[PDB]
């Protein structure tokens, strides 16, 4: 590919993350620009991020080109990736593989992703977020990534397990103390075994190494952040 | 595509429709199994899944009676990857369309049923929550559409992703299922047959009038009859 690809998020979004993952897996030439400013309802009305914009003139980011293809929605994002460097195999390549994949996605977006959202950020009652932790976990095969080799699975779900370990291990969160114990011996325990070995495996991928700022500036970052407390 | 396909689903599933949906625009030549929602399921589906999942696809291993599944067929769930599979498994259906953008964009209307819509389906019609949110984010689904045509222009997996869903909640709309108040029913109808919808009403009967969901559909009538034995959508006395 040669048009333009520039990926729009904020500086510590795990939306964003997942875009900023597979253009690394593509090895794609793009800009990243990190943040709202004025010029941005140029990349989209709704300031809704991340974003992507695709093809016009070479622009700084800062003045998105009337030209350029605009695109949001995370999950979409991959896709296009995926799409635009088919040769980055960013997806496996039979159907079948390809269906587990999007299947490992869906299996995050409608039983984890939530859960983790009422455990982390409004400190509700834990249970529920364990025991999809689990039902994620209980899809992943014995070594490897979701469906073997590194797919979109891990840059969907990636940015957001990365997180819940870092907040578990520094303590930040709404739940309560008891809840945040409660959670630390789960993930602690051989129950929790494997999702965690995910998580040491994913951590230790190129792409998510360059796209996380490093555990120094997520925590600095994270300890600014209301919900977080 | 040689391999036998069979798709599971539940009856009058809306789920399970989106892969009919699919298989119908394919072309492909696939066997429909339908579950009865109100029985218990049979033993024999934990060998298409263990945990009872619907929808469900086997692909491949011999030709076999839906309700003896091989073991050497692969088993694949989850709606949205269902509609996926169909795609890859049928290119030359172009049941999404060639371009990254506008497959990028057929994805994205996917997205925004799913983050604003669906969740407010399921609260104003089966919980009664009040009704302002599910007109918002109808309006929200309403305004990623073009002027005209489908969510790309032309058909695509975002249609076969949301028209089981649109079309069961406007079916039940004008008939008075849900569990909504009454008032909220009259400021529902009445805000559909406003010029504010005018164009989700336009997407609704250009998705009822295509091929494929006619036959995946199976008329009103019998929707109609199968909405009104969901429990979950009887206001209580
Ligand atoms: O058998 C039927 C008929 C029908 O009309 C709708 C449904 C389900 C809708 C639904 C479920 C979960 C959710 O979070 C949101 C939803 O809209 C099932
Ligand atoms: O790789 C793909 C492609 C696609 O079209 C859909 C999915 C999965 C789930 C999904 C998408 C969007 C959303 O807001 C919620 C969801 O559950 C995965
Ligand atoms: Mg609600």
């Amino acid at each position: 590919c040669t048009e333009q690809i520039t990926l729009y998020t904020t500086t510590f979004s795990p939306y964003g993350h997942r875009a900023h993952i597979a253009l690394e897996e593509a090895g794609a030439e793009y800009t990243l620009c990190q943040i709202k400013p004025e010029w941005y309802k140029r990349v989209n009305p709704l300031g809704k991020v991340p974003a992507i914009t695709f093809g016009g003139p070479q622009v700084p980011p800062d003045e998105p080109s009337p030209e350029s293809e605009k695109l949001v929605e995370s999950l979409a994002l991959l896709e296009f990736v995926a799409d635009v460097f088919p040769e980055a195999k960013l997806l496996p390549a039979s159907p079948v593989q390809r269906a587990r994949a999007r299947a490992f996605i869906a299996i995050y977006q409608n039983y984890l992703h939530d859960q983790f959202r009422d455990a982390f950020f409004r400190g509700e009652p834990v249970g529920p977020f364990l025991q999809a932790l689990e039902t994620l976990q209980s899809a992943l095969p014995p070594a490897g990534f979701a469906v073997g080799e590194w797919s979109l699975a891990e840059a969907a779900v990636a940015p957001f397990l990365a997180r819940m370990m870092l907040y578990l291990d520094a303590g930040l969160g709404k739940y309560s103390e008891a809840d945040g114990e409660t959670m630390r011996a789960a993930l602690a325990s051989e129950r929790f075994a494997r999702i965690s070995q995910y998580v040491r495996d994913i951590r230790a991928r190129a792409s998510f190494v360059k796209s996380w700022g490093g555990d120094d500036v997520q925590l600095e970052a994270a300890k600014a952040i209301p919900m977080l407390r």
